[PDB]
């Protein structure tokens, strides 16, 4: 009839993963009564303009050969460094490869992605170059942008030796800095559910064509193996790549965060469902689900055009992972950034495991199978009204917890004992104008 | 603690889409806080016995050639027109292609469907003929029945330029008429959840068989490519085609509607779940999931029979669409109808969009992110006791809303303020006998 | 505001299927308002050490030929009968093939399973032999263990003629006996959710290699059909076969049941979710989802290694069924059993159907569409704290129902009228030590 | 009703509600002798049936009666041809329903 | 606003809220004649607008008035060049916002 | 089109007939002098003309709509609605008694 302490702690870490108060770590409030190990991964990366030595090419040049460093086309990228740039991070729900960084010479019209599968995508300290025309880059081309993945190795090691898993919470912080007189820029951030699924695209086999005109060999096997089959199953994400542009996100989502670049960002990525069931580790090739080109049987056609129906283009990422379902996909855009910037990324991912016997996790188990429905209902109610992001320095929210959670816990059904906790009003997060008010109208000091 | 006005309006349009009071249009009560555009499509079609000029054939005759009109086999169909006929409409949850009409010379034993993929299925003003033996019809055969799809083009155009969608409500009205002294007939209607899914049937590749008996060419590539792979993914509907016959539906479902033909029908198709999450547009080839023929590994067998396990026959419809999940499939049967009938179909589909930037929908957005749990709980409670269909002239239900919704909104949990609203009793919808009573025992005037 | 009688009866049969009081049969408390037929299958099997006449071999020997009896290698299995043995039952959620029995000469390190698809798996009265090295057994090999499936034929016949189904409850009882002075042994039991899914593994096609060196035939079709496609869809179960060993289950699950062998066991397998929606019959080849061997694109690689990513080994079972989703998988281990034992298995499966018209079920329909949310919430709350198994003779629990259900029904939300029912404490099920206490601290008489 | 044979199909659809009632059987005896032989096809859900007719008649059997008087019972007139039909308590019926 | 043509795109985005109001139209007439022609680009979300200006003016039309007095209305002085701007109720405005 | 566009639109079975009291669209009804003129129905334009960047040579042929002359002259009552009905699916041997009342 009242929220427990464990449920409240879980709610606090789920809504504010990077909060200074969230020192202890607690599991999902369903009391699964299973030996579980809750792991907390905190990582920091100082990303800046990459040097030439950590910059590989994805074209057919590095096809069978391992990664090829740029053959001193780095002059063009220095030319980029002359002017202002744009920096995007895409936080897909992938467990490892927490975020994908991308550097552009100037703001793109849309989040384009290469059709051909890239060669050797690079973990963060290295990058991989893509051409201006949306194609893989070989040496002697026109560089279009740089891309890299931020990889957590310990997450891989632990997901290896685990019977099941579920991601408890994840937050990303973006402490931004630049030399004085070069702080100009804007930061935009937005979350949105991009629910992927295990799908297989429709492909075609190759018909065999043999002409036996041997004197006694005249079989003439001309059979058509050119039928339609299914490619290997891949986890496809329906991220609206054509609408990941900054203005699109701003006008489409009203919880979208906007500020000057120096404020950084802080995205506590949130769920999109009520329940968080355990899942077995299941790494799969990730792909981004593009737009279809052949309508096919969307219009009156014959059987000959039955097969080539509405087949969407699939962009292979050449990256394999098991994703956390039902979590939002986040994305920011640091547009108009000085080239000699410095971004301190700080990611905190806390997630639960069912340890495998004899594995490492078996020595760090925790038996606190607490049950709580009030906390889950409150999480459902808040998910739909919490801001998408915050300034990087914004933590330890006074309204959070003793005020917001208490004021909202009275609403669920009539599971309420305290008559009234506190009236709740619509906040106004005008970070650009310094006219920000919290959920109870109390003005916030933008300095803190 | 009380249902809002927006939640009540949504409930009203969800339960009574064709209601005269439902003039305003409102979105789903979850307050998604996303720019949304709610579109209302109202369409009217005067379907009657088709003339010869709008009647194409689906056999191999129209395989590569476009649609072939019937080569004056129309004499047999006139022979149909001599006697009474039967008319079925199948309202699958497909977004476009709202319903599928079908004309039979006499009542079929079951909803048979052709095994071979038909050639050029026809939008409504045209029809396509199928043979009596359940096969595609070429000219010079025995016509078995006529089939057509009712297509909404604006729905296609809007679903093209939309990031996400969800179907808010859908209703179909069947105003029936016939010349005086020819009103004889019966109408049956029934809804039932036929939850389709993206599945791929198991098919076989073609083994290559080459006999190199050339003097120096003697490789003899005899490798068996005859392995088992997956066909292209299709959205399959498990509609019990063998049990879509009228009597089957009547005896199986107790909410099934029955009346004399002149009364028409009015089906407000209902959901089958609590939540209605947004989905990205995803047109796929629709198929109807038949019955399996080879048991395969359902019995002790070897590996040679491991592959050909329980593979069900799949009936390709040669029609592509993205379906609204979790909504019921409706079906009626106008049996014993005079051949020179006239049915005015009136479909109203209201559904929500997340507009794509620059698209048309972006100019017609609506920001009313209202939240309501009472309305959703009431919808869950009602879905399970609302009649499947109504007489065509039955609208503006007095019991609906101020009485039924109020009387039921007290039940959910104990989220109740008013002590008692009104006792609720089991209605008796005896439309044939003119002894109909509503949810509170008040007799209804069958005239209105 | 209070649990109904039908909801309470459903809860009782769901928690205690083999309870003597559960004579009447009741459906799921959601009031689906559909004609339903609830079927109860009670089966008894006296399993013992099989004789030579009912013992077939799974190797390539019985590949095209039907089952081959053992060619008097039965001497080795008699040698097994000299010493103590181990007996496992695996209760997967398969509707038919309720359990899978397995006999070992001595306790295995893990639940190994053959990589090659076995030949003709045997229904219970017959068994099938597997080699010691984890391979299929042909005559003249070293027998490793025996395996069989317990098959319910009536379930097959009824699932054939049914539009939809859902499994209401299932219980398995293990009355154990042995000659006097041979009762030594231990019994372990455990349930755990192993949520399977329809998956297709990634396989490769065979590239065609033709060398036309005919004088005029020099086409030289060398095209590579060796691409990557998807195998047929199979229902894969992620059962942690490497951790189905007894000690693993004991230390991993704290609700795991342990006792001396003579006590038998009684597993009321439980759900893992709140809702139990109807599903259409959908038999599929079952498979057990092993462990992957090729990391593939889990590490930086090229496109040539993109395809062969993290592909897990799949163990085909050569058995087809449609499984009940969201139910736990149970497993016991009778370790250190005398060879001349005798186990009376008693399985009770009660499950709901939507009858097909004209089918047999249509004559045994039941219209009691009762609705109850309190019962479902109570079931959710109990699922997480009920013991996994019981001694075979333990039924008719006093704490169950009038005490446990009443004491717990006050917790859900504040849907509570009676102020306090009874305090609830943590039970201690120390069946080995005869110090067992129920949910209210009342000591239980191990004799009853 | 059936008594299922073991192993037969009926054995999976059994029902244990062995309720006993003599009042219902006596009422059935009393009604059998005064119920109309047939009805118009559309005539169902009789208002007089059950809460009225069965209650009004259940007081008669012997003196197995608790409620003093339920409702007076009169002879109905089923003149379906003439549209002058009256039920067991004189209430005119709408031939449409 | 549009009156959609049948079958056209607008037909899928219609809105039925035929609200009637004469007070709003009269207030619009009264304000049109005294509202400033333009504003600084950053000037939005006027505090005086709506709850204050519209309320204070809605009492004037005829005597269609329930609230006795809302707020006295004075002539504003929009001296944007000199940073001496005052709104319709004399409250100085911060030129920064 | 009329049914879905107008919510005050009347629909019924044919036997019910109809009764349209055509209404004004304005507040005032000032007197006007008789002024018969050729009536025409204003169709849809075909030549965009200066709706797009063009020269003077295409300045003249701007957005000129097709006009359908009715070859009928009258003076119309301004500000009154235009009514329209449709008796669809009528038996050929029907009989419609029109009764018009105009007071002016």
């Amino acid at each position: 009839a009242v929220v427990t302490a464990a449920g409240l702690a879980w709610l606090r870490q789920y809504l504010n993963p990077m909060g200074p108060d969230t020192t202890s770590v607690t599991g999902y409030p369903d009391g699964s009564a299973v030996t579980t190990c809750i792991a907390d991964y905190s990582n920091t990366f100082n990303v800046s303009f990459p040097p030439r030595e950590a910059l590989y090419c994805t074209g057919s040049s590095s096809s069978e050969k391992p990664t090829l460093v740029d053959a001193d086309n780095y002059a063009k990228i220095d030319k980029w460094s002359n002017y202002d740039i744009t920096l995007c991070v895409l936080a897909l729900p992938m467990l490892r490869n927490v975020v994908m960084l991308r550097l552009y010479p100037h703001t793109p019209t849309a989040f384009a992605l290469t059709e051909q599968t890239p060669n050797f995508p690079q973990r963060f300290p290295n990058w991989s170059v893509y051409s201006a025309d949306g194609t893989r880059f070989n040496n002697g081309d026109e560089p279009g942008y740089l891309q890299s993945y931020v990889y957590l190795p310990n997450v891989d090691k632990h997901l290896s030796a685990a019977r099941g898993y579920r991601l408890l919470s994840r937050g990303i912080t973006g402490i931004f800095s630049a030399p004085a007189l070069e702080t100009q820029g804007f930061v935009t951030a937005c979350q949105y559910l991009a629910e992927g699924s295990i799908q297989s695209q429709s492909i075609k086999s190759d018909a065999v064509r043999s002409v036996t005109v041997n004197s006694d060999g005249t079989v003439k096997n001309v059979e058509s193996s050119s039928q339609t089959v299914s490619s290997m199953p891949r986890y496809v994400f329906p991220l609206d790549g054509d609408n990941c542009a900054p203005s699109s996100l701003t006008e489409t989502y009203h919880q979208a965060y906007q500020s000057k670049a120096t404020d950084g960002f802080y995205m506590p990525v949130l769920s999109s469902s009520r329940d968080n069931p355990f899942h077995p580790p299941q790494p799969r090739a990730i792909a981004v689900y593009g737009s279809f080109l052949a309508r096919g049987c969307l219009d009156p056609v014959s059987e000959a055009h039955e097969a080539d129906g509405p087949t969407h283009d699939i962009y292979r990422l050449n990256v394999a992972d098991d994703v956390a379902p039902l979590f939002n996909t986040g994305v920011v855009w640091f547009e108009g950034i000085s080239p000699k910037f410095s971004l301190k990324l700080k990611t905190r991912t806390v997630l639960q495991y069912i340890p495998t016997s004899g594995s490492v996790l078996a020595n760090f188990t925790r038996h606190e199978p607490t049950y709580d429905q009030i906390a889950l209902d409150a999480a459902d109610r808040l998910r739909n009204l919490m801001p998408h992001a915050y300034p990087a320095a914004y933590n330890d929210w006074g309204w959070l917890g003793d005020l917001l959670d208490s004021a909202i816990s009275m609403l669920p059904g009539v599971g309420t004992v305290y008559n009234i906790a506190k009236p709740l009003i619509k906040p106004a997060w005008n970070w650009l104008g310094n006219k920000v008010s919290d959920f109870f109208g109390n003005p916030v000091a933008r300095d803190g």
